[PDB]
């Protein structure tokens, strides 16, 4: 009974999102979606150490999903015989059955096909949830991604003026439990269910092993840092399914920021750091100002630095020395310098 | 030579909440409420662990009293002589004398009579705070409850709108720290200070062992799941007086959130998950939309799932499928399907 | 070319803040400051265990730079050859060259000049980041401070309405790790790089074994409490350069919060606890009401009184009695007293 025109939507890896529009006139379509559940051995990090993950679409963190305020969202979700345990999906975008995770448990060899409306603008968490302790493990594997509901109009700064990027990108950010040996070696399974145990120690405990960004520690650093021009206007998407993050973009700043997601809210304006709760998505704009490498980190820069959580944007242009400058390079302290006589000496 | 009229409040368990108006035309009074001290040893998790807690009125949370902007709180804090410690009471809604510790401290055998005026509108956190490391050890020992302070008028959307709940529920979380054996096994003391030595340890790597909605794992589970109604508009109030939490309503959202807890701001609207810093409460609105049940949790899911931090609600009507609907039900995948060619393989 | 008058700024210690204007019809000048690191063995709590500290100008936290919107901030870092480490600065007020980082890095008996414009209202955090893994150790070690950028009309309360606080301090937080022996006792060290390998994997299980005001633990209680007295509007910026902290002053609140610490955001109103996320300072305005000591915290209580994070105001003036007072001092309970009969016996 629902007569909408359909329209498919090929997902493509984080941290890259599928083409959309930001504004539209198109009405509401009832938007397909397709995620398959992928369980594989994954590196997580530099030194090599892998891990037992569950994934939608292969990915850390599953692909985002873009659709506008009103559109429905049919998703046909897969779970391969080569899979070896159940698994669903839950959208805190959607209203109802657990998010759908009570509608959506299938078992290896199945799929179920869920529709919600997306009738709650903003960026938002999916992740699965088969039930009871599954849920936390399942998550922690890797099981979570986000979806972006904008609004028909597109973003605006919640005082009537538009806002549009020209570039977005989705961060996914992953806590990891990874037992350790006597030695403190990180230990290796070869299976998911034989990790669960030993796993589920760890994640008594609270404290993460790994703290990622798209799946491993340097996913976005190196060859793969992500690109931007001065005077871009950048939509950095973060999601953190299970634990708190604090991003913070080193160098730059964000312009607008909806910390808890939500499009319906006024961003704030000129954050330095700002505050992913852990089972959300928020999102910041910046516009680029100065060319260069910046860092996006969690502010915890003993997660950023030690445990993973580092990501890089290579920004070409022209510096400006207005907004910053070396006045005097490294030289020599003055013979005739007098520090001594400093209060705090 | 403060004449107002004494009107006396009886308090009920949580998670429910006394009655009150919401809106009202009457002038301040006098609220009188009693709280009574009561150590005792309490079950806190499905396996039957015991611990050495500590209370107001004999429950975690204490109760949740409401008052009206401008009314006068006058408290008598009873402390029966079969308890073994000094107690006193703090509310964060009190201006001065440390939130009125300082003028509460009665031993075993003692009561004390503060009275404090309501200034400030907002749902806030009391709790005993004797002194030194008794304050977070009372604390985490269960002495912690919430008070809302409502405008005269009743709620509003910080738009110039009345906001109006046919349903409150006070969700009070506790984070305890209960001692292991060298086998790992959780210990059992006969009093509270046989227990400190231990219990300190345990406070001190700030990991808590259990982290339960009224003061214990499955408290809100089971028979005692939360009731409610499609097209109510149900208010959660959500306290944590030591350690920060993220509340989420699993199928849900929240309509508007006062995540700091103070009905001077305008809430937010539309919030997937929210968050109530450590030493506060907050509070979230949600119109029910769709029958069935509901987890809410804290969203780092292994406290939720694996630490004691569930509750359920237990909504009827009837279920829209236009908001969310179950298009194909499990099936086997169908053997034309060319998932192998999908670009994450 | 830049041809603005210079003014040279004289920093001083934590917790106060050098003299400046709030409003000015100044324009905008080159205003200049010195920092010199000291690496130092500093006392860290009130049993003297001594912590390897790396610090600007001899504090923790770093001194509070105070300037308006539009100046030219021109800072002169100095790494005398006493020092054994490499350091530099990151302003997350600063555009570009990761806040200044990839422009400042030092060796010993080298300084640098660096100008960055002050485009960007708000408290904000500065601290050293050499570069990887010493990034995190260096600010916990102590290499972290804030700079506050006023609007040139001073604050205001995002209503249109002026606001003035007639005292400042500067609460820097500082999160401590700090190795223990087999038997759990704080280990000393000679230098910091003999300190840096036991430090690290404190570091790692991301549990501080301190958290400081002001770099020890009782140093603004006692003789060093914080003054005020009633009537006055007291300006309270807290900082936070690696971990999240929740602000509270019991017996008060918050009157005017950013806790995101941007001053082109409206505050929040009349907060009991706020929070200031990891990597980013916040402010908070209260007009004491009451006069006596006031305990300033982190509402982790086990952090507040437990591992060191206690502050004191001591405010004179006045008692009012109508928003708070003692009806009835602590007396035995009534024989006839009936509360065997309460509802939670
Ligand atoms: O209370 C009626 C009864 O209907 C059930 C049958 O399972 O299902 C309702 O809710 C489902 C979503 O959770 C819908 O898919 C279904 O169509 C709707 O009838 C039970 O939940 C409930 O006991
Ligand atoms: O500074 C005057 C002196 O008065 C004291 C006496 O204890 O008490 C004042 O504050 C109390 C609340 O903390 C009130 O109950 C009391 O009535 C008021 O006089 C001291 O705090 C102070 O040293
Ligand atoms: O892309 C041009 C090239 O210029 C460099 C030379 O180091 O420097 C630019 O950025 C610096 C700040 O990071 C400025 O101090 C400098 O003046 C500006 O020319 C490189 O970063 C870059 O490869
Ligand atoms: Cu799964
Ligand atoms: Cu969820
Ligand atoms: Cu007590
Ligand atoms: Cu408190
Ligand atoms: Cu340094
Ligand atoms: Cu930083």
């Amino acid at each position: 009974d629902l007569k909408l025109p359909r329209q498919r939507v090929d997902l493509v890896a984080p941290p890259f999102v599928h083409v959309h529009e930001q504004a539209t006139k198109q009405g509401p379509k009832i938007m397909e979606f397709k995620l398959v559940v992928q369980e594989k051995k994954m590196v997580i990090d530099e030194k090599g150490t892998t891990f037992q993950a569950m994934t939608f679409n292969g990915s850390m963190p599953g692909p985002l999903m873009v659709v506008h305020e009103g559109d429905y969202v049919e998703v046909t979700l897969v779970n391969p015989a080569t899979n070896t345990m159940p698994h669903n999906i839950d959208f805190h975008s959607a209203t109802g059955a657990l998010g759908g995770g009570a509608l959506t448990l299938i078992n290896p060899g199945e799929q179920v096909v869920l529709r919600w409306k997306a009738t709650r603008t903003g960026v938002f968490v999916y992740h699965c949830a088969p039930g009871g302790p599954m849920i936390p493990w399942h998550v922690v594997s890797g099981m979570n991604g986000a979806v972006m509901v904008l609004p028909r109009d597109g973003l605006n700064d919640g005082h009537g003026h538009s806002l549009r990027y020209d570039r977005i990108y989705y961060i996914g950010e992953q806590d990891l439990y990874v037992p350790r040996d006597e030695k403190g070696n990180f230990k290796s399974y070869d299976s998911p269910g034989e990790a669960y145990s030993d796993t589920e120690e760890v994640m008594r405990k609270l404290t993460p092993t790994h703290v990622v960004f798209n799946g491993k520690a340097g996913a976005l650093t190196g060859k793969n840092a992500l690109n931007a021009n001065v005077g871009e206007n950048v939509l950095i998407v973060h999601s953190q399914a299970n634990r708190d993050s604090r991003p913070h973009l080193i160098g730059g700043h964000g312009d607008y920021v909806w910390e808890t997601g939500k499009f319906s809210n006024a961003p704030e304006t000129g954050l330095e750091t700002w505050f992913i709760r852990g089972g959300s998505a928020g999102a910041a704009l910046y516009k680029f100002l100065q060319p260069g490498i910046y860092a996006y980190v969690t502010h915890n820069l003993i997660e950023a630095a030690n445990l993973g959580a580092t990501a890089h944007f290579k920004v070409e242009g022209k510096w400006n020395d207005d907004l910053m400058t070396q006045v005097k390079a490294p030289a020599d302290i003055p013979t005739g310098s007098t520090n001594e006589n400093l209060y705090f000496q």
